[PDB]
């Protein structure tokens, strides 16, 4: 299905691909499991074995948040726990939502755990500015998977 696929189809694109892409390499179960653990939440599947295999992605400057290098001692984004923690803290996106992707100013993208798509996982929304205020979401990708898909699928056509 699409999570049992999804690693397979992400290498069968890197390697079409001529850019490049910068990668952590740094995910590992244990660190999975404690990222997990100090955010509060679970990780879909499709999350889980990108952190796994890629730690973090950054292609084109688009950058895909997840186990940098430094892990814990993390200072700044692409840094899954950081960024989370950072705009939790001021109120960007709530407990439920995992950030992993932030494309320019007022342009949010998280897993947000407590909406779920048609394949058994989060979906991926978008949210902006005005989110502390009114709490509003768009959803924009069915799962994790298909989201960096469609983005890597997109850095093949586009320059
Ligand atoms: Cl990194």
């Amino acid at each position: 299905g699409m999570a049992s696929s999804f690693l397979e189809e992400v290498d069968r694109l890197i390697t079409l691909s001529g850019i490049t892409f910068h990668a952590s390499g740094t995910g590992t179960p244990e660190l999975i499991k404690i990222y997990q653990d100090a955010l509060g939440n679970e990780f879909p599947e499709t999350y889980k074995l990108f952190l796994e295999k890629y730690g973090t992605l950054t292609f084109n400057g688009v950058s895909f948040y997840g186990i940098s290098k430094r892990g814990l001692s993390a200072a700044s984004i692409p840094d899954v726990k950081f960024a989370t923690e950072q705009a939790r803290t001021f109120g960007d996106i709530n407990k439920e939502m995992i950030m992993i992707k932030n494309s320019g100013y007022g342009s949010i993208f998280s897993i947000d755990t407590s909406i779920i798509g048609s394949e058994g996982e989060p979906v991926i929304v978008e949210t902006n500015l005005s989110f502390k205020d009114n709490t509003e979401k768009k959803v924009v990708a069915n799962s994790f998977g298909e989201f960096l898909l469609e983005e890597i699928e997109l850095s093949l056509t586009d320059l």
